[PDB]
């Protein structure tokens, strides 16, 4: 309880303590769709890729509001970057899914092991002697130019080519292939490239199978230590919503610092703090990112306490934690849009990191995971029992 | 910890156990704007009036989470009577800080004793020997039918009729005479009529100023119990905002329950819950009910800390809990709003709950303590340190 | 052009000359659940009932847009009012479908005949020699009570009771019995009550086929009056939305008339004013009533555009007018939670109009032909060309 | 009235004609922050730019409904191009303020002649003989770099440097330096480059007064033509709306098209028009934008109609048209929201031309004569007559 409270005070006082490298990397990996080599370095020092890893493999195995918390202060530095850390946290607890042979293979003398993950069932696999081949091209790899290993899903064939079933596949760099296509205007540094591959072989210890990947067994396995029996699905939308919601903190701050030093074009108002519409407003929209904060912070305490109490969280819990998290970044995106009246046509000058704030939360907001009209309709859905929209909780 | 928590459940428990009895008194508090007797006696015996109370009177001395989960219960079975009970409980912590012998006179003998308080100035007071003459009318006294005492705020004057000061003055039932002027069209059964006095004498030890009423000052008093450490015009607020928003929560609760057997009219829906447009949209509507719900816990649970803690919150931390409310039944009116379009036409029948907690809701919202839009400028006003815009916090 | 423009203004100058009327009967109709006779005299003597009469039948015969602006300003003296004399005319210009002897037998020899009409198909009819038997239990009967015909829609049976097609069916007053099941808490003096038919006879000349009841084939028809080729189920709708609106705009009249002589409490603005917060949040409240307004006036215009040309309007326009009506009515129940906010407390008593309009316009609002949800898929499916989701457009 | 009516279905015409050189122009345009000579040599040969120029000088001389709508048409194709040609047309309006001499000088002999325009009094000017010596940097000058002439707004001072008036001043592109300051993340093309001036003389017949600048005093001359008797700064403004409001229809536009072809990850939804939900949510958005196009539409008309009319609109008519302007863009940028979350990642990338449409509305949204803020309280503050908050209307 006050020990893992404590290392998270530690962590957020590393991330402010690295924060200026990644800040100092922003315009680069604007330019280059990269991030810098510094960040990188900076990532693997800070341990901040090891916060949902093994502490058997030197992880610092943490929970998911730690992670939380961590990932909102990192969006003030750069969000593309803290976009990348939660991704890799997030995959690397998915990995835990695997047999012990596989995680002892990517962990085993990799303690900062970075994973990449897209669960688009984008490619097909094949039976062949002591594993599968796989054929595929995955979209969206978030940073998957800096990642060891990369989890994706594909949908098993037999030889006529008939869907079988679904295929949860662990495949490393050194099998790897990026094809460059992202181009965006937001959140451009995360390198969300396109993973290719042709006939590649993964043997059967880092495969398993769909139901496996999304399964809520250890849930209630007393053997395991609490980060693993969490709900690994929703502990990765909780901390992508973090990420978003730090973006819209920290552009909120931003708006509070400039506002006693200019004004309301074209208005008698030579100082936007004399205008009691803006004041009022401006505590208006902190109200709605406020409760954006106590959306993701309720469902991260969900999944933490019955991750530690080693209780399976029924469908409605996990339904709810999905309209969380949409609703969340819904009214993120929102008062950002409220913070760009607020500020005023000085905010999307390129030096202005409000517009910054404003590209990449809104490019993170629409990721499958945090897609608040699906949230609604699962959420909704589950006063009644309908069933999920989507396939997996 | 774990004693308040387990308090908490039991009080819950009692509101369930006396909650038919007030349910059943609705429809005559309906027609006589008035709580019935049976209601009193299922107060007076539930001890749910004595949660503010202090123990060394043989009152439930609980916190302002406690007093705001009961108030939100509470709502379900009557709104009025959990207005009613959650005024009586926040004027009683507001007479804590009137002099012993005040606290004697009203407690004393009587563990179940039940305050007003209105704290609009609308009366004048004069110094005469051994006291002060107070004349005035004071409008929305709430559950003044009732009560035993009143706590009436007046403005001070010398000879001449120069204001001196402000007051705050504890006067009894024999002393007060109502007049009926509560004719309204929601929280009917309240009897928030108006208190009237001409040259009515108030002793000295019943009198206090304007300022120590206010006052903030036994936050940090260790020989106090936590409760009397709390913010106390800040805690009936946050107990007030609860019963509005139990009110809506309610209105949820009906409009889930009766989805699955009506229709929407006129389209080919028979069914509410086969419409995804109606399932996504109750979805949306529950979770600003939501952030509502954690808005008051937020504001309950930094006002339980502090007290607790036995640490003065600032300002910022006050303004922030008014902004808290008042978004809260904002968020609130909005979703029953929505809730009407959700149930339909049958919502407005007199014979359909729905239509009451939408009435009582939007009524017992507009009180000057939840005003949205000056919660607004005060919370939006901390960010820079302006004047607050309201007399107390 | 100017003809029918000319007319307009008279009529508006009526609703001002039988207004004060309407306003004193609205303390009686709040009682009693039903207008009273000074209303109905005034109803009579205004020919407001009788704006999409024939004028063959010494009928005023106006459009679409002149009953919209008329029901907006009856309104602001009797919501109730409003809504029956526009039910009225709106059924008075449905039964146009029926036959000319059923016409005859209606107007012939009364042209401020009024009547009621009920589309949810509520009862049961066979044939029989020279007509039908009908049998049913019609709710929501608007203005019942004064009307001297019924438009009762029904389902055709064989002898064996198996469903055979849809009907509407024109039934005199002396055939009609009436329930008292009109309790509700707005649109009070309307008397929506329950029509009930217990084998009664009605004429083949006085019924129709469901299909020729919601027909636009008249579009087109040069033989016809405009009047005449209106889209008549979509001009009842738009009309409706008027007595909402109107309704709406009163309230915010109130409101601007009112907040020089008040203040916000518990804050320092004395007067109400004087604080920005409050005139700038006005100004986005009256903008959005305004949007409604422009919503209703729209879809009024391509109803009467298409009629004067003679040219029928496609499904598409006719499913964008659905969406107009019910996000107009939508926007006026949300700018008067908000006009609540702006005025305070004092709105719920009940000498305040501001309750009034507020209860009589919320009630309205979910009458099936004005359901927001509906209205956002029906006009949504149009961009797709999807099946519409209502039986009639 | 038929030939006014005819001139813009031409215009809008033309804008089709010329709208594939626009958009193939967009590219180049996103890269450099300027519009390409292609572009340029389009608005040229359109004739685009001199709608607002006078028939004496060979120009187009149509009106603000006539504008508005080639403006809306024009942002399908490029928002920067729409953005340009509407501030030229409303600047060349502006210049009709000064005296013929300058009128003559400017348009005399160019009938396209092309103005820009920057009314934040950004310069200082002293009397010289002969005329002005004036020095300034003024900021956010779009489309500088193509216009042939600026209209500047000064501050006049003495030989002691005291103020003394305000200034509008006409001064040739040979007389203008343009520094390199336009680096945005929306509008980019569009050039709003900063224009200096160094002890630049300008003579008396291109300066007049500030006061003369935003004068009304023609709206009654019988003698000017029916434009130049328009509000000329309310003008420009609903212009400047219009771009914006085109930009999000074009966007409405693509998202519809797009829908079918698609799915809503990760839902079961394969085909996003098989989700009511989305479907209508999409109803909802387009609504939004329905509204701020009557908005727009409902101020330009009554712009047009008092400059037919040759009546002079009162102050409480021009500040609703600056309530009118600011509501429609915010409920632009609002809806662009709402169709991001429709549309999905894929709007971000930079081959879609979604997230083009969305930058650039919400980059010009934030002009000044633009914003919802100033708007709202202008508006609101005209229901009880409170003093302008801006300078001119």
């Amino acid at each position: 309880r006050s020990e893992t409270a404590e290392l998270r005070a530690e962590l957020v006082e590393r991330v402010h303590k690295f924060g200026p490298v990644f800040a100092d990397g922003v315009a680069e990996g604007e330019r280059e769709r990269r991030l810098p080599d510094a960040t990188v370095r900076a990532i693997d020092q800070s341990q901040l890729a090891m916060l949902w890893t093994a502490k058997s493999y030197g992880g610092l195995e943490t929970d998911v509001r730690t992670m939380s918390e961590v990932a909102k202060v990192l969006s003030h530095y750069c969000p593309s970057t803290s976009w990348v850390v939660n991704n890799v946290n997030g995959s690397n607890l998915l990995a835990s899914k695997f047999p012990r042979a596989a995680l002892d293979e990517v962990f085993g003398d990799a303690p900062g092991a970075k994973l990449a993950s897209v669960f688009a069932a984008a490619g097909t696999a094949v039976r062949t002697p002591g594993g599968y081949r796989l054929t595929g091209s995955w979209p969206y790899g978030t940073g998957i130019l800096h990642d060891d290993w990369a989890i994706l899903v594909a949908r098993e064939v037999d030889a006529d080519g008939e869907p079988v079933g679904g295929l949860s596949m662990l495949v490393p760099a050194r099998d790897l292939t990026v094809e460059d296509t992202w181009h965006t205007v937001g959140m451009r540094a995360t390198g969300s490239h396109t993973v290719v591959l042709r006939d590649t072989f993964v043997p059967e210890h880092r495969v398993i199978s769909g139901e496996l990947q999304r399964s809520r067994e250890s849930a209630t396995d007393l053997g395991l230590p609490p980060l693993f029996r969490t709900a690994a699905i929703a502990a990765m939308a909780v901390v992508c919503a973090s990420v978003v919601l730090g973006a819209g903190q920290a552009a909120r701050a931003l708006v509070v610092e400039k506002a006693p030093t200019r004004g309301i074009a074209p208005s008698k108002y030579t100082r936007q703090t004399d205008s009691r519409t803006f004041v009022s407003s401006l505590g208006r929209t902190a109200l709605s990112i406020d409760a954006a904060e106590m959306h993701v912070a309720r469902a991260a305490t969900a999944l933490d306490d019955a991750a530690y109490d080693a209780v399976a969280l029924p469908d409605s819990e996990l339904l709810r934690i999905r309209g969380d998290v949409g609703q969340a970044v819904s009214l993120v995106t929102t008062a950002l849009d409220e913070l760009l009246w607020a500020h005023g046509a000085a905010s999307f000058a390129e030096s202005n990191p409000l517009q910054r704030y404003w590209r990449d939360a809104n490019t993170a907001a629409r990721h499958a995971m945090l897609n608040v009209h699906v949230g609604h309709e699962l959420y909704g859905g589950s006063f009644f029992g309908l069933d999920p929209i989507v396939p997996s909780l």
